[PDB]
């Protein structure tokens, strides 16, 4: 295609996109596919000549829609969310077009000083220590971006192994870094993400997972005692996992109790906010940050709950030093391929930057506060039902619940409305209680999507009480 | 703040500049004049409480992020090897980034993980891939992936390699740690290989060695028999080895049909990165450095340097899937990669396959091999330089004959204009140019043009 037909096809793609987001609503969020439905509808090999635009963009609508979960439907309320936005697409656009590598300052200047720039902006809108700055003149620290969460608790992982191996090195400088490796133990909550237990299983880090209390909150008695245990047996505590909002129920650990635990035995600390970190944009919801001095590391989303589209994961370290220690043989600017698993990476601060710029703080705010307010008029809802009941608190835009009784009511709940996948549930356990998680997803989510959502939710438990 | 109809007025304006920029840029100045911290004094210090406007948004591209960017779409760009966007790759991506579906489990939404499956399997065939890598082959264990970077996927190949071989010594030994096993493992690759092979021995904790080469720059059979006898005779076990198709420094290529029959005779894990030169295998004329493909366990390349798909986009193979799995897990691409989350990468590079069709990307490959064999004519016939290595493919490397301070001196001259982008590497004691054909918009033109600035830089340093 000529430059001429690019600016041509650009406008038919921006105007399917607009499109597309305004009328989400009307898809079924979930397909009704079979795994491999796509192989018979595609041809066996490339096309040899090209094949025209018109072929191309008609098979947006023909094969590639059908097999997709609309993540932007309002009716979209499994996992966490995943939102994209018009300033993000008007960002990456841009990125992707100018399509620099910023591995180091050198290979593209504005790559990384953009996103220098743009993290310690957002460090300041979540309320974080002044010490994961860049720019603070006593800090050691910043913040980069990342691809996930997952990954950016492996780095912290991977950074508290290597900084404690170094320093038992100086004792046995005859000990192989992997025999030594054997002695770590890290841990987390019973509640963490499966991305902790991988991080483990990557790293050849025992993983410890520890005891809840009522709230499902990790509590510093908790770790304590791991602690006490673990070091009797010829264990060296290294690392601790500190979760604000699990996945299941959106619990939060203790911090304040966690932190100076951490601090007194020298286990780094990282906290996974991945999805309730966008929420500390609001002031009224930083009490779950209580403690977070006592952090090593600190990661959240961006690309669930802020509004840029996947992917973009901000990973904020106390000490650049320790992190890039673990990426380089040996130990206003910087090279951010030292601060990552890979060399290359791209300008993804455009579309961050365009965002929050395009938003402003306020408008960020009120998006936290509007998704929270229809999590809590659905929880109203269903607690106003006595046929339902809550085993967990809501803090956020995460509400679960199930009906009064066995197991199989909301299992058969679940069933009928999968059917006709008018809205996309998926079901968590909480120790023996099979519930239905309900994320508020789409900023634009209205109290009437909330309350067609609950309709088709009550006349299913009805069809499945009513027999 | 911005309304739907306000995004439909902006995505024209971004599409008209983007178009407007990437037809443009031989008129930019490949490298920025700034220095480290220009940018902090321009941007406010805090996020603004109210929207910015449009206006300011968009005026601020020119204003103040272009003059930091490195030109990476200039044909003047020859610096590390090309990264190319295209207009298709950008519309699939547009569409993909309006979905925004995460691909974690088939079921978190199917078209991510079948469309990513079907057209990997297209990329194998027009790799010249055997058939053991494919998705929907009768016989095949195995499979291609979509990762973000070589980097990542040569780490994932050196933990599936390094687990694998531990739960094999487990079996003998079921009171030894994981992490105690694996400190008696050994990892191999070329004295050439790209930086990412030790930086996965770093994160893994598993030792490297780095192997040396021939007058080729070419890792031999011989190297890596001698490597594995004396670690065994040590008491070391070697598990991996990453043999290179197209190295960083000079564009040379390990011997595979040597090493192939020695890591599948001595059970060690065999991961090929091309992460440059594997575009060239969609010419079959190319594919004679493939030979002793079969016996890889595993195979990655950028789509994302040479074959006009914007970053990130690269292809990883492995011949046991199963093998993959078990690095990761205590189809759902999810056990095949590091993290949990990925994105619907496929669009672009289906479109991108689409957009041009298998002819016209190698006719893209063959231009800019002949764009490089041109320039490699205008230093071959000038007597002041020489060619220290054969060029195969889009890279010509080359240097002033003398002492290493002329083609130092060289390359801050071209510096100082910053017209075309170039990069010191080393082959052992010589200092050299890296000449790395990228855009393929490139012409003879831009090729005379910037060779004309290297040897006006070179007649000012040889009468100084
Ligand atoms: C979503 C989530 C993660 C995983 O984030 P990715 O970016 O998908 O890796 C981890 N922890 C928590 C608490 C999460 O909600
Ligand atoms: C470019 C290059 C890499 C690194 O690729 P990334 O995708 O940037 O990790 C690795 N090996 C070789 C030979 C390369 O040319």
């Amino acid at each position: 295609m000529e430059p001429e037909e690019y600016r041509e096809r650009g406008r038919e793609m921006v105007d399917y996109i607009c499109q597309y987001l305004s009328t989400v609503r009307e898809r079924r969020v979930t397909p009704d596919v079979q795994p491999g439905y796509l192989r018979a509808q595609l041809p066996e090999s490339a096309p040899e000549d090209p094949d025209s635009w018109d072929s191309i963009f008609g098979d947006i609508e023909r094969i590639i829609m059908p097999g997709v979960v609309h993540w932007q439907s309002p009716h979209m309320h499994a996992y966490y969310p995943a939102l994209t936005s018009w300033p993000s697409l008007l960002g990456d656009m841009l990125a992707d077009a100018i399509n620099c590598l910023g591995f180091t300052w050198a290979s593209s200047p504005a790559c990384t000083e953009l996103e220098m720039n743009v993290m310690d902006w957002l460090a300041k809108m979540l309320g974080l220590p002044e010490h994961f700055l860049h720019h603070h003149p006593s800090s050691q620290g910043g913040g980069v971006l990342q691809s996930t969460v997952s990954e950016s608790t492996l780095i912290a992982l991977l950074a508290a192994r290597k900084n404690k191996i170094l320093e038992m090195k100086t004792s046995e400088p005859d000990a192989d870094e992997s025999s030594l490796n054997a002695r770590l133990v890290a841990y987390a909550s019973d509640q963490a993400h499966s991305s902790v237990e991988k991080a483990g299983l990557i790293s050849l880090v025992k993983m410890k997972f520890l005891p809840v209390d009522d709230n499902f909150s990790l509590r510093g008695e908790a770790l304590q005692k791991a602690i006490e245990e673990d070091k009797q047996r010829g264990l060296v505590p290294v690392f601790v996992c500190a979760t604000l909002g699990t996945t299941g129920v959106c619990a939060f650990d203790c911090l304040s109790e966690l932190g100076p635990i951490c601090a007194r035995e020298g286990l780094w600390l990282h906290i996974d906010a991945a999805y309730a970190g966008t929420a500390f944009l609001c002031p009224e919801f930083r009490g779950f940050l209580k403690g977070i001095e006592y952090a090593d590391s600190f990661t959240f989303n961006p690309s669930k709950w802020m509004m840029v589209h996947f992917d973009c994961t901000g990973f904020w370290v106390k000490d650049k030093y320790k992190l890039q220690q673990t990426f380089s043989v040996n130990p206003v600017a910087t090279d951010f391929m030292h601060w990552q698993i890979p060399l290359s990476r791209r300008f993804r601060s455009v579309k961050l930057w365009f965002v929050i710029r395009s938003f402003g703080v306020k408008n960020l705010q009120a998006h936290v506060r509007h998704g929270t307010e229809m999590a809590k008029y659905f929880e109203s809802l269903v607690r106003n039902d006595p046929s339902f009941e809550i085993p967990a608190k809501r803090h956020l835009g995460l509400v679960v619940f199930r009906l009064k009784g066995p197991n199989s009511l909301t299992e058969n709940v679940l069933k009928e409305i999968a059917k006709a996948g008018r809205l996309f549930l998926i079901p968590a356990t909480i120790q023996d209680k099979l519930i239905i998680r309900f994320t508020v997803t789409s900023q634009f989510t209205t109290r009437d999507d909330i309350l067609r959502d609950w309709n088709l939710i009550r006349d299913a438990a009805t069809l499945i009480l009513s027999q």
